[PDB]
């Protein structure tokens, strides 16, 4: 890869953006980083996107994340 990795770790760490600032920095269609993501994360579920707001404040973004570990979690006390 080439941004997909760059932006798998900047995204994990960092914040993020969703698949139109992904295009944009990469310079290229929605619809080829997109496609190229999916398959490259798992194979094209267009990865796992989600959004913030009111679980912190007033922030309001979403962005697309691989998603190596795991996020779904069932708490069951």
């Amino acid at each position: 890869g080439m941004i997909l990795n760059e932006l798998k770790a900047a995204i994990e760490s960092k914040n993020g953006a969703t698949r139109q600032e992904l295009a944009r920095r990469f310079a290229l269609s929605e619809d080829g980083i997109d496609a190229m993501l999916a398959v490259w994360i798992k194979k094209g579920v267009l990865s796992r996107q989600q959004y913030i707001n009111a679980e912190d404040e007033v922030v309001r973004v979403r962005y697309v994340m691989n998603q190596v570990g795991s996020l779904a979690v069932n708490v069951t006390m």
